[PDB]
């Protein structure tokens, strides 16, 4: 009953007893995955979180948490299919749990930007960030076919899925990434 579910993949695996949990870092005393919760929150009604560690934690702010199916796929996109197989709607907006500055803007430009194509991913001027993504329910079976094919690899799905990159080069360092927690003690 609203046109996107915002959700913030905040990774799959744990494939050796897990190692950091990137999304409960704590960037000024909040999770990286709440930043980025709380930005899609200023843009869409309905946000959840794709997570599969320490979930009770991320149960804690009150959002639904989604964990991947047993089926174990690899990679950034069985975190989406897992998405789109619990949750109903049309369209969903992906992003990292890493990425916590990014703009209001977000899904209001890759709507804008779609163009009829089934899926759009952010562009920030210097590479692609095909992880935040807008991306509609006609791609649930394509993803589903991919990921039982044996594949992994993100960029060639959005390629054989039809998808574009959108410009986002004027929106400075709003998908700088923080990927440990060396990066994070910079951006305190
Ligand atoms: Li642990």
């Amino acid at each position: 009953m609203t046109t996107i579910t915002g959700v913030v993949l905040a990774g799959g695996k744990a494939r050796r007893m897990g190692g950091v949990d990137k999304g409960l870092l704590e960037l000024n005393g909040k999770p990286l995955w709440q930043h980025v919760a709380d930005a899609l929150m200023t843009q869409l009604s309905h946000v959840v979180v794709n997570a599969n560690r320490h979930q009770e934690i991320y149960q804690a702010s009150g959002l639904k948490v989604i964990e991947d199916s047993l089926a174990d796929y690899p990679g950034p996109l069985a975190g989406m299919l897992s998405v789109m197989q619990q949750e109903a709607g049309e369209w969903f907006l992906f992003c990292p749990c890493n990425t916590p500055y990014i703009p209001p803007d977000l899904a209001a430009r890759l709507n804008h930007q779609r163009k009829d194509a089934p899926v759009v991913w952010v562009h920030d001027g210097e590479r692609d960030h095909p992880t935040i993504a807008l991306v509609n329910r006609a791609i649930e079976p394509l993803l589903l076919e991919y990921l039982q094919a044996g594949e992994r690899r993100v960029m060639v799905f959005m390629r054989l899925a039809g998808g574009h990159a959108v410009d986002f080069s004027d929106h400075k360092d709003a998908f700088v990434n923080v990927n440990t927690p060396e990066e994070l003690a910079r951006w305190q």
